[PDB]
Formats: structure tokens, sequence, C-alpha cells
């Protein structure tokens, strides 16, 4: 696998799943293409859709990532995973219910620092989806 | 006392968790007003679909499983796995959810605590099948 | 609605914090039952000595300052510094408390967020002196 | 400062403050005496008593360390700092009030995993102190 | 089955690099063979030796992972990575100097809870390597 | 005052090792001069050069701190330590190989949030060092 081959190999996965290649992963491809390749393989199996044989719905896969990005304080990822979840059918109500659970294990900052940024995005994106 | 507050929330914990975890027993003893407010918060957060929740209870507990994986809380991770599976989560779904922790939190998201949920789940799946029609 | 639950806890937040932080405003909007239970928990935890608490309120908020230092919550760290100092904490005590984070959490316990509390405190000490006899 | 000199120099501080040299710090002295020296200097200023010019009471210094050790999941440290706090005048009621605050910022595990172990110890140590 | 093929595929890597497959990864291979495969590919490139074209010496790659396992409190990993680092030429002195640096960023617990366990192991393994 | 004496006392260390005193430590010196003193003593031994008797090369000491600053999300520190590592002989290739290892223990955010910022800096600083 050449690094051209690697970037092309994963293009459809990121476009489909995320609507694009996140900036972190662009830079990973740039400076660590073999790591990008292996990571992207892992990501592709982990985020497989139901149509492709997964048992956990894709909207709930990305909800889990939302919550994890809340905990880790990843405001870019959290919005990207919210968009992906909602594109896979997640409601804004489900999003909020999921994010709140983070308070049990990680305290009010699970909402207050980054988690709530997903909700702010969600209420605007919900309007856009409704317009489609 | 603590006795009345425990009585208030006993139905929630039996339904949701099959009982009150020891940490929360201790919290009830030493901080009964905190235990009461916390239990009220928990009760709303873990509301079932039948009581009007939008996110299925099995997935609520799966989120808690993954969070307990991250936090390295092995008692909680098994308690929430049990709860999730009681509410219909499959072992396959459990595994799929837990793996996602590796993306954000690395291999220890599986290796330290997450995998203990799976070890439990494989046995609990057979237990649950042997108790139900 | 959210309106009634906000009314319920407004006296607590004005007294304790000088108002409701934006994160909790948002929580009240989107999760009013969670905001209510959480506010009840907070109210007991941050009880004053006058209402029967044993740990002085200034030290309660100092603990929250140090925790916000660890967690890197800069809005919260200033809010709790303000609260602590309103309740009588000195800038010297603030600094002594914050430093202890370095033992358990390394130099970032000061360098990232903790020191922002001190920067604020030096100015707030003069503000508080200019508003009081 | 020889490594003999270093260990002797800090002996009174650890005996006074902690009732002993914690095992982690024994090993630090063993394998990293210059780091042990500098660290112990830092610790000695940070945990200075009121009699020696500190403004924050020693019992509340060690309470802050209790809470931090709850968060970090340091069950040895948490008991050592609880003992130190209580020896400096902290009540079991104050201890519990302080530990609970950890739930706000770090969730129920702030109590459930390690924090509550301080309380379990405290209720037994309180009996011992009362016996003195 | 497919697990057994994938285990075979990565056995050379783990044998060479670690001397075995840690239990966590044995379980991963069983329950999530496609994740184990991709992860192992990723690890294989990350931990490439100088002889295979790496620029960072293998002993220092494993030293970095020792320090990371100290921070994360991975006591099995920390020993596995210490053993790997020393088989790759790392001295005990180097090991201690690197682990200490954790204290700057993560406080005394970077030593006290798991990091120092690597030193305890190292001092014994050194005697083993010295016995030839 | 005593701050100014203690700053003078440690200036040689910081100038040599880091090329300056980070703002966080300037403030520490101002508000907590005795802590700054002891901390600086600790840092001075920890980051001793081979010429002064250290066994772990300075470039690798700073590489370890780069990785730790990636995990902790210290973007000022990560650049300061990258600069220090490269002034001590570390290559950009080595820097990237080490930062990637964070992903094993701490997930993609070990790269995505702060670690990759070191690479961005490094690639520019390399051009500077190459200009002599």
């Amino acid at each position: 696998a050449t690094s051209q081959d690697i970037l092309k190999q994963h293009a459809a996965h990121y476009e489909s799943d995320m609507g694009g290649l996140p900036e972190a992963l662009v830079q990973l491809a740039e400076y660590a293409p073999e790591t990008f390749d292996a990571y992207s393989r892992m990501r592709t199996t982990m985020l497989k859709s139901e149509a492709d044989g997964a048992k956990l719905p894709l909207k709930y896969k990305h909800l889990i990532l939302v919550v994890l990005d809340a905990i880790r304080d990843e405001p870019i990822g959290i919005v990207n995973h919210t968009r992906a979840a909602m594109n896979a059918g997640l409601s804004v109500d489900e999003l909020i219910e999921g994010i709140l659970l983070g308070i049990i294990v990680y305290g009010m900052p699970a909402w207050g620092k980054t988690g709530r940024k997903a909700v702010t995005f969600a209420v605007e994106f919900e309007k856009e989806l409704a317009g489609k």
C-alpha cells in the first residue's frame, strides 16, 4: 500500500461516516500514513453499519462517541459525531438523554465544558435536516 | 432517617439495577440528603421508554458501561452490563459499544476494565437464557 | 416549566454563586428535571455553617477551586474563587490550597487553569475591599 | 547534600506531617535521592503549619489532599492524608462534607471508588483519637 | 477461527516485540478479531525497529510506553514494556530517569502508584540479564 | 524580592534547558517563590544533561515530556519541549514516532488535540535549524 493508495482506500469510509476527513486525521495521513491506514481499518470495522452486518445501530455508535468526546473535551469531534449520529437517525431528545449520563460518571463538567456544545449544534442541525 | 430515603428510592434501584450498590449504601448512611438528590437525578436520567424516555434503557446502560470502562470502575461496569442485558442488550452490541472506547481512550479502554464487562456478559447471557422462556 | 424549577433554586445560586452559570442555564433549558435534582444536591453540599454545615463555606469553595484546577474548568474556577472570597477566603489561603494540586496532579494543576484563579483573586481582593466597610 | 544527609534532612517533616514516610516516597529516596530531596523541600513549604506561618489550616491542607487522592484513586494516600487531617483537628463531619464536593466535578466515582474509603477509616480512627 | 488466523498473522510481531501476547489482547483477538487485526497492524508500524527503518530507537519507544503506562496505571503493561525496553538495550538508570519525568506533568502518583513498579521489576530483571 | 533572588538562582537552568521561563512558572515564582525554588531544584536534577552525568539523553528526556504534554493537552509546553528536544539533537522523524505511541495508551486524541501541534511546529523549526 502506497500512501496514495492508503488515502484513496479510506476515502469512502470517512465521507460516508463523517462527511469528510477530520483535521486531526488529515494530519495523521500527512505525517503517519501507515498509522493512518491501520487506524482507519480499525475505525471502519468499529463503525460498520447495520446494513454491513453490525448489531449496534450506527446512530448509537456515534452517540457513544459523542459522550466520550464530551468526557475527553473534544469540541470538534463532538460536533462531528453528533452530525453523524443525527444523519444516522438519532433525535435531539436521544442525544440529550445520552449526554446527561456522563454526569453520573464524570460530574457536571461532562455537560458543562464540552457535552452541551453537542446540544447547541444539534438544535440547529435538526432545523437543517427538517428543511431536507 | 437514611431509612426513609432508602425506602423512597428502593423501587428505582431494584428495577434499574437489581439492588443498591455498596458505594450507594454507604452514601445513604453518611450523606442521606446527597443520596436522596442523587437518586432523584438518577431516576430521571434512567427513565424507561415506558415512562416516556426516548433513548432505550439498554442503550442508556451501554453508555454507562463504556463510561465505567473509561473510569476503571469494575463494580459499576458489571452492574451496568447486567442492567443493560436485563433491558435487552445483546452481547454483540455490548462488545461493539465497548470497542468504541479505544478510539477516544486507547487500548486501556478495553484492556483494563472494559473487557471485564465482556467476560461477565458471556456468562450472564447463558444465565439470562436459563431464567426466561 | 424550566421557569418554575429556576425560581425554586434562584436564591441558592444568587447566595452561593452570585448567579446561575451559563452551563447550568442551558441544563435548566434542556434537562429541567436533571437541573432540579442536581440543584437540590448542590444545595445540601454547599450548605452554610449558619444552616448547620461543619466545613466553612469558604473552604468548601476552595475545594471546588482546586477540583476545577484539576479538571481545567476556567469558568468554574473563577466562579468558585469569587464564591470562596465572598465567604471570607483570603488570597493567601487560595494560593496555599491551589499549590497542593501540584503534589497529586503535577505542575499543570497550577500552570493550565489553577493560576487563572490567582490572577482573578488578586484583582477581586481589591474589588471586594472597595465594596465593603 | 549526600543521600544520607537528604534522608535525615526530611525525616522530621514526614514523621510530623504523615506519621511516617509513605512507601512511594521510600522508593523515591532509594532510587532518586536528589528528586526526593527537592520534592520534599516543596512538600515541606506546601504543608507548613499555621504555627510556622501558613494561612490555610493544616487540617484543611490535608483535606484538599484527601479529595485529590479520591479523584486520583490513591487509597493509601487517602488514608494517610485523612489520618493527618484528623490529627490536625479535622472532624469526620468535615471530612465527609469535603469528599462529597468531589461528586460535583468528578461524578459519583469521586465517592464510590476511593473517596468513601477515607470515611470508613475516619469512623474507626475517630474512636482511637477519642480513646486518647 | 478467523481469530486463529489473525493471531497467527501477528504472532511474529508480539513474540519479537513483547515476548508474548498480553491477556487483554488475547481476549481482544477472541471477541473482536478484526479490531485486533487492525490494531496489531498499527502497533507493528509504531514499534518498528531501527533495523526495519525506524528512526527512534526501540528501547526509547518502549520507554515512552513505560511512562504512559505509569500515568494510566497499567501495571501489567508497564512491566511488559520495561522488559521490552531492557531487552532492546535500555539501562535501569535510563528507565528511572524517564519515569521520574512523569512527576512534572502528572504529580507524585506518576511514580507512586504504578511507575515505581517498573523500577522494582527492572532491578530484578537486570540481575537476570547479567546472569546471561 | 526573595522571588527575584530565586529567579536569578534558576535562570541558568531555564535558559539552557528551555531558552526561557514559561509564563506559568514566571507566575509561580511571583506568587509561590519557595515552591518555585524547590520545583526548579527538582527539574534541574530531572533534566540534567549527559555532560553533567545523566544516562538518558536530553533529547529523549524532552521527547518524553512532549508526549506527556500531548496527553495532558499542554500546547505551550508541548512546543517548548519540542524546541528543547530538537535543540538537543532530536529529529522530526523521532518526534513523530514518539508522539504516535500516545495513541496506543490514550487514543486518537493523544495525536488529535495537542500532540500533532508539536509536529506542525517541528516541521517549521527544522527549516529554521537548517538555515543555521
